[PDB]
Parts: structure tokens; sequence; C-alpha cells
């Protein structure tokens, strides 16, 4: 518990950009976009107010457009008067991805028509599509194999508190070690996480801040209409927060917490807020109507496990069940608690194997130990229970591919 | 129940079941067995010939049987055994795990063909297991595949008997002969003889 992420203070002006949002559209061979940016503003308006969003590739301008506020009528009471979408057509754009994480700068500046900046807010945009099609996820069209890993904020001195250089070390070493994706387990993380995703280039699913595993059963209440403003809260501030960014590529409604009608109407909530990104949510069995990826957590990869209501079918063998056409993806797998990652290349030799297997996260990047000193006062790496804690789950807490330190196992 | 239609000796394989020429003399192949057999319950599943490739008169006539005969399904192996032209996938000779990429017609794991992109229907093999000599090796590996994933729905193993015939040397004795015991050439010797059986009905 605690202040445990950074504390700040942002002057606005009365009149402001209050929010905004950036998308990319393409043609069939991604040879030319069209980027859209949505604008609205709080405060004084008036007809002399204008946007202007410019779009740059380094310092040179590729593209710019300029209008005034007042989007088109979307009902029969007119439209927002507060807001304002400028379209900028760009052609060969240089396309983001996790091997190529190019980036251009886009610009968004509230002025007066006359030439007054009255403020400018930002952000890297990252030219990419990503859809599901015929049960494959694609990625600016192509077939995405993701190398991924979940990866919790953890420090052995600071604990959940992040900082630039722990955030900089692990994405060096995921990248060195041909990772290429990582999931939110399972909250949105701090800030900086994803501008470093954006510019070093990992794909990222971003995950809602709602797990209620010790629930009996688990969707006790997510399936219950009066924790669904709590449960919106965490699913939409998310997204509003981390829509612009390129390297958020798929959002999830949370983990462990079973399947409830909430998650069926957050899911959808998040759909026609944003179509640019699948859904994902395991809760339930992996594959309910509250996620557009099959993403069950260590099914393996030719062993059933059928268990009641919710069986972890082998990956090869859930594909192809009667009806279902999704592509799957493990939101968890290789479980590397200790020596383990046994059977790893098991997994590997399918996904290459089978089209609609995209990959995993494994389970996870690193241990969650903790520094404790001994009468000496040399630490040693503590788990649960070693602070008095009980009940507890002892070494439950190390699961990583890394010691605490990061150094690798 | 399946049309007397083979071409495989073909050059590529629909040569003629590509060809409109060729419609008619089809047709009647596929048309007459219908008209036939049809009223048996025996028969669950009609099926357009064998190694013919895959051509547009197999389109034809696969919807002339929808048409006219609702009640069962319309398979057809020809042409990478996955085609418009067949309501099952049913190849031959693919193996469970190991996928046989061959161009254009490759031969997918079957676990795997299910799964294809955009795939749905059910797999049934018209042939696998091929029986020629001391075979069978790795049948197991097929059942076990089939009662784990429902869509894969068994096949027909190749074959049941072997097309061994009878000759008789100088003192009057029986012997079973095959390809160019006759003196027949070109011939594929014992490629005849694939059964699970014996040519007399004694079990192998
Ligand atoms: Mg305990
Ligand atoms: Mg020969
Ligand atoms: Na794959
Ligand atoms: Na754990
Ligand atoms: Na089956
Ligand atoms: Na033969």
């Amino acid at each position: 518990s605690g202040i445990f992420r950074d504390v700040s203070l942002l002057h606005k002006p009365t009149t402001q950009i209050s929010d905004f949002h950036v998308a990319t559209r393409f043609n069939d061979d991604f040879s030319r976009a069209v980027l859209e940016a949505e604008v609205q503003m709080c405060g004084e308006l008036r007809d002399y107010l204008r946007v202007t969003v410019s779009l740059w590739q380094g310092e040179t301008q590729v593209a710019s457009g300029t209008a005034p506020f007042g989007g088109e009528i979307i009902d029969e009471r007119g439209g927002y008067a507060d807001r304002v979408t400028l379209r900028l057509n760009v052609e060969n754009p240089k396309l983001w991805s996790a091997e190529i994480p190019n980036l251009y700068r886009a610009v968004v500046e509230l002025h007066t028509a006359d030439g007054t900046l009255i403020e400018a807010e930002a952000c890297d945009v990252g030219f990419r599509e990503v859809r599901i099609e015929n049960g494959l996820l694609l990625l600016n069209g192509k077939p995405l194999l993701i190398r991924g890993v979940n990866r919790h904020e953890h420090h052995p001195l600071h604990g959940q508190v992040m900082d630039e250089q722990t955030m900089v070390q692990d994405i060096l070493l995921m990248k060195q070690n041909n990772f290429n994706a990582v999931r939110c387990s399972h909250y949105p993380n701090h800030p900086l996480w994803y501008t470093l995703c954006d510019r070093y280039g990992l794909y990222v699913v971003d995950e809602a801040n709602i797990e209620t595993n010790g629930m009996v059963p688990m969707n006790r209440l997510t399936d219950d209409p009066r924790w669904l403003p709590a449960m919106s809260e965490r699913v939409t501030r998310m997204v509003q927060r981390d829509r612009n960014h390129p390297s958020v590529i798929i959002w999830s409604l949370g983990n462990e917490s079973g399947h409830g009608a909430n998650h069926d109407a957050l899911y959808r909530w998040i759909k026609s807020v944003d179509p640019s990104r699948p859904v994902q949510y395991e809760g339930g069995g992996a594959d309910t109507t509250a996620t557009d990826i099959i993403c069950p957590m260590y099914a393996r990869v030719d062993e059933d496990q059928p268990f009641p209501a919710v069986p972890k079918w082998s990956i090869k063998k859930w594909l192809s069940l009667p009806g279902e056409t999704r592509p799957l993806i493990l939101c968890e797998y290789a479980h590397a608690m200790g020596n383990s990652l046994g059977g790893f290349a098991k997994y590997w030799q399918a996904f290459r194997q089978y089209p609609r297997l995209q990959g995993g996260f494994v389970w996870d990047w690193v241990d969650q130990s903790l520094i404790k000193y001994d009468e000496n006062g040399n630490p040693w790496s503590a788990y649960g229970g070693d602070f008095g804690d009980t009940p507890n789950d002892r070494q439950f807490c190390m699961n990583g591919l890394v010691f605490a330190d990061r150094t690798p196992h």
C-alpha cells in the first residue's frame, strides 16, 4: 500500500484540450493511410478557436490539418460543438511493429485562428493496424507469432515502485532474449512503460485492474450488477488513458474473475469505443463470449485437462472444437517457478506448425522476491511468510525467468 | 457410394474433369448412380469418384447432387481434399501429426488441417493406413487422435482385400500372383496387394 507512483502538478489553461484520440486506417496494401485525430475541448467555446494537428517524421512535417470546432451532426439534437476531427492523409507511411518501431510525432495545437497557441498536447504515433481476420490476429496484414512474457511491476528493494532504469533494463533483456510482447499482468502499468514499449518496440496487452480470484465461485462479483460500476471504471479509465499508444495492441478485461455479465457488457463497451484493437479475457474458460482470442492459462500442447465447466483442452484440439474459429494465444504458459520450463520446446513447435496457434505469454518475467537483511546486515532473498505474513503462499511469488535483481535463471 | 470416375493417369490429374466436353460422360456416371441407389439406407454419403484432380465438372456435379438429394452429404478428395466440391475434408494418407506440404495439394497433419484459417468441416480420411504387406505400423496413432478430436470422425483403411489372382504351377498347384505375373507390362508389381486380408479371406 501507499503512494507508489508519481505525484505531479499540471497547469492547464481554462480553454483546453480535454481529450484527444488518434487513429490510423490503411488501404489494402498499407501504402496509404489516413490519420484521424478527434479532439475535445473544455472551457470557452468561441468561433475563433481552431485545432491544428501536424504530423512529423523527425524534423520533417509530413502532414497537417486545421479546422474550427464543431463535429458532424450525430443526431436529432445536432453534433459536438466542443469537438473536431482532423483527417490527414499520409502516403507510404513507415509502419510500426515490434520488429521496427517506426514512430511519427503528432502535435495537437489548440489556438486562435489568428495565430495564438493556447496550449499544445502531443503523442508518438505508430502507424499500424491490428485486426483478426479469418481466425488470425494480423498486424499490418501479417499474422503475428507472439513471443510474450507476463511482467509484474516488482523491485526487490522498492516493492511495487517502478523507475526508468529498471523498466529499461527489463525491456532490453526481453528483447535481447527474443521476446516481442508483454502482458501487463494484471493492471495498467506506470505510464512510462508504454512510452518505452512504443519506442523500443514490444506488443502490449493492456489489462484492467480487475482480479477477484478468491471469490467463490470466481464470478460472484463480476456477474453482480452492483459491481458493474466499480468494474466499469477500471476498464473505461484504462482505455481512456492508453488508447493512443501504438504498443498496446490488445485490451484485456482483467484476470481470474470468472465470467460475469459485467464482462460481457464491458467487452462490448470497448468494442464500441475502440474498434482498433481486439479484446481478450481468460476467465470462465478462456473462450467465452467476452473474448476475441482463445486465451487460456496453462493449457498443455497435446494433453487435455477436462475440468468441469472450465476445461483446459490441448491447445491444438481447442482450435478445432465444433464451431470454433478464433486465434489462440496463451495469456499464461510455461510456469517458470524454480527449476522449470521443462517442455518449453513442445509449445514452440506447435506454435510454428499451426497457423492459429499464435503464441503466448510466459508466466512470468521476474521473481517477486524481496530483500531482507540478516543480523550481520547481509541481504537475502525473502518470499511468502518471511515477514510474519500469514496465511501466505510461500515461494509461489517466485515464478520468474529472471531473479529479482535481473540476473537470469 | 462412389461414381465410377477415376482419371488418375492424366497430366495434370484434372485434364478431363476440368474440360466441359467431358462433362456429359462424367455426369452420367454420377447421376445414374444416384438414380439407382438413392433408396438405400446404408448409403450415407455420395462420392464424386477418385483421383481425378479437381475440375469444374466436379463442382457442377457436386451441386447437382446436393440439389436432387439433400439427404446425404457429398464428398470428393481430388484437388487437395478440401475443395469446393466436398462437404467433408477427406484426404488420403494424410498423417496424424506430420505435415506433407506438397505444392498445390499438401497433405496436412489431420489435427492441423481441421483448424486451418476459416476451415470448419469434419475430416474423415477417405483412405489411410495403407495395409500392404507387413504394415499398419502407427495405426493406434490415428485412433487416439480420432477419439480426442471431435471433428476427426474416422476414416477408411486402404484396403480390405489383397488383389492377388490365382495361377497354377507345372504340377497344377495354385499360387498367388501379382502385377507382371501374366506377362502384363508395364505393371505395378505387388502394389495390387494392400489388404487387411489375403485374397482368400484369411486375415493378415
Ligand atoms: Mg499457506
Ligand atoms: Mg513397373
Ligand atoms: Na502459429
Ligand atoms: Na505466483
Ligand atoms: Na473424433
Ligand atoms: Na494399390
